[PDB]
Formats: C-alpha cells, sequence, structure tokens
DNA sequence: AGCGTCCA
DNA sequence: GGTAGACCTGGACGC
DNA sequence: GTCTACC
C-alpha cells in the first residue's frame, strides 16, 4: 500500500508537540521492551499503532512530529489537536522527566552516571489488555521474540487496519479473539510455547470470572497493592509481570518489575544481596525485597527509574 | 561445520 | 511459605 | 519468569 511517511517528504501530513530530547528519546523508549509495536521502517521514524489507528512519529529537537493513517478512505490530512491528546496521553508528556531525572540522580550516583547517556527514557501509558498479554508472552524469554510472538498474535487474531509499503497493520485483539478453546492450539502453531495456554486461559478467566473488560479500569483504579495481587490470579502473571502490568499500563508508578536485568543489575551495578532471606538467590522473597529497595532508593516513580536502567541494560 | 548448550 | 527444577523457542556462539 | 511438586 502506501509508503510509510517522513517528516521531510510529506510536511503537510505532520502535527508537532512540544517535547525537547531531554523529555523524550523515541530510540530509547520504542525498542526496548515496554511496548513491542513499533518499528523504524525509516530512518529515525516509528511507527506502529496508537489508538487503533496506525501512526508514525519522529523527533526534531524541541518537538515529537506525529503523522496518522487513518484508513478510512478519507483523504489525508496531518493529526487534530485531539488526535495529538492520544499521542500525549500515550507518552505522558504531563510528567516531566528531567525533574524526576535529577531526583534519582541526586540519591544514586549510579542511576546519574547511566542517566547522563541514556536521556528521555520515559514511561508509555498502554492499554491494559494490549500490555497483559503482551508481558504474559514475555516471561523467560527475549524482546526479538517476544516481538515476533506479539506482531503474529496481532496478525491472526487482531482487526486489519492498513496496509503501508508491504507492511500490514492489526490493532491488539479482543479478549473474546483469544478466550476460544481453539485459541490454545493456534497460539502453539504461532511459536508462543508454554505461554500460548496462558494467553487464551487469561482471556477466558477475565471473561468468566472477573467481570470482563471494567475489571482492568477497577486495578487501574486501586491501589497498587490491590492491583497487584489482583493480577497474579491470571495464569502465566506472576509478581514480574503483575509489576509490569501495574507499571506501564495501570498507573503505578512505584512498580517495579524484577527480571533477570534487574537481578543483575542490582548485583552488579548496586552490590545488593537481600537481608531477609539467608539463601541470596533470586525467590519469591528476594525478588519481593528487591523490589522494595528500589523503591526506597529511587522513591514514588521506581518504576520509571527502573525503565531507565533496563533500556541502558539492553545496550550493554 | 554445525551441533548442542546457554540464555532471555 | 521455602525450595528445586522443568519449561516452548530460537539467536549467540564455543567447541 | 511462572508453574508445579515436595517439605
Ligand atoms: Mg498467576
Amino acid at each position: 500500500g502506501p509508503g510509510h511517511r517522513t517528516l521531510a517528504s510529506t510536511p503537510a501530513l505532520w502535527a508537532s508537540i512540544p517535547c525537547p530530547r531531554s523529555e523524550l528519546r523515541l530510540d530509547l523508549v520504542l525498542p526496548s521492551g515496554q511496548s513491542f509495536r513499533w518499528r523504524e521502517q525509516s530512518p529515525a521514524h516509528w511507527s506502529g499503532v496508537l489508538a487503533d489507528q496506525v501512526w508514525t512519529l519522529t523527533q526534531t529537537e524541541e518537538q515529537l512530529h506525529c503523522t496518522v493513517y487513518r484508513g478510512d478512505k478519507s483523504q489525508a490530512s496531518r493529526p487534530t489537536p485531539d488526535e495529538l491528546e492520544a499521542v500525549r496521553k500515550y507518552f505522558q508528556l504531563d510528567v516531566t522527566l528531567a525533574q524526576l531525572y535529577h531526583h534519582w540522580g541526586s540519591v544514586d550516583s549510579h542511576f546519574q552516571e547511566v542517566a547522563q547517556k541514556f536521556q528521555g527514557v520515559r514511561l508509555l501509558r498502554q492499554d491494559p489488555i494490549e500490555c497483559l498479554f503482551s508481558f504474559i508472552c514475555s516471561s523467560n524469554n527475549n524482546i526479538a521474540r517476544i516481538t515476533g510472538m506479539v506482531e503474529r498474535l496481532c496478525q491472526a487474531f487482531g482487526p486489519r487496519l492498513i496496509q503501508l509499503d508491504d507492511v500490514t497493520y492489526h490493532g491488539f485483539p479482543s479478549l473474546q479473539a483469544l478466550a476460544g478453546p481453539e485459541v490454545e492450539a493456534h497460539l502453539r502453531k504461532l511459536g508462543l510455547g508454554y505461554r500460548a495456554r496462558y494467553v487464551s486461559a487469561s482471556a477466558r478467566a477475565i471473561l468468566e470470572e472477573q467481570g470482563g473488560l471494567a475489571w482492568l479500569q477497577q486495578l487501574r483504579e486501586s491501589s497498587y497493592e490491590e492491583a497487584h495481587k489482583a493480577l497474579c490470579i491470571l495464569p502465566g502473571v506472576g509478581t514480574h509481570v503483575a509489576d509490569c502490568i501495574c507499571l506501564m499500563a495501570l498507573d503505578k508508578p512505584q512498580a517495579v518489575p524484577v527480571d533477570v536485568h534487574m537481578w543483575h543489575i542490582a548485583q552488579r551495578d548496586y552490590s545488593w544481596h537481600p537481608t531477609t532471606s539467608q539463601a541470596k538467590g533470586p525467590s519469591p522473597q528476594t525478588n519481593k525485597e528487591l523490589g522494595n529497595f528500589f523503591r526506597s532508593l529511587w522513591g514514588p516513580y521506581a518504576g520509571w527509574a527502573q525503565a531507565v536502567l533496563f533500556s541502558a541494560d539492553l545496550r550493554q
């Protein structure tokens, strides 16, 4: 289909949001394992699905430039202010990252050193359903493979949106699409491994046992502790996946995911060891202590600080 | 050379 | 609870 | 990273 746009080539189709590079680096956020659905289809231009539509995003020094492909057989035009609000909300631009970076660096000199090189790593505010099933796919897995699993899952079960060049975009599947008793076998053919059952069983649990889609809004409005505990009822969701969802979709900035990276970071970069367990290796008790350690260190937005160090550790 | 272990 | 080990997949890469 | 089984 039509080409992926670049800002310099189609300026009439773009609009900007005030956004200095100190507040956001697309290249350090979009491919770093928060969302798995963005691709750099042209140099410095990132395309993906945002609020049921395909967008391309690119940055200049002080502005985030956006273009939207509506795909309702309407004439091409720049994004409207209402449409740009969805982009603003997705990047949570109301939160000033420079002041968080100064706070985290002031309490943690290691953070300060890493942060000098990794500016503008902020937290996306993701759709709860997309975030839930993407991080169910993420456990005991690598970001390259996760990215393919999420792509194939959307191609098979999500609505077709539009085609740009040779790339066909799909929306994220609904709960209902993932809940059928045939879905697990299909997801296994798509290479999801043992997480195929987790995806289908979790879609069924939400629909059949938790009151449907409104449950995620309930958890958004609940405390961190309540939301984190509730998510763990889902097959494939343990304390880490629940923290990922809390932090990245349920507005819990203190949630600190603890994966292989953060465990290695704690040991290597902080010389940390658990003090509430004589055995020091990863365990339910020591993983929970490590999350508390990072909250005690970094404060109420510790999960956002985690995202800076996680993004940096992917490139080392 | 490419199997087979390591690892995310 | 605490502990141990199995587990789908496929790129990295030692031997 | 989460699940299951055993202590
Ligand atoms: Mg669970």
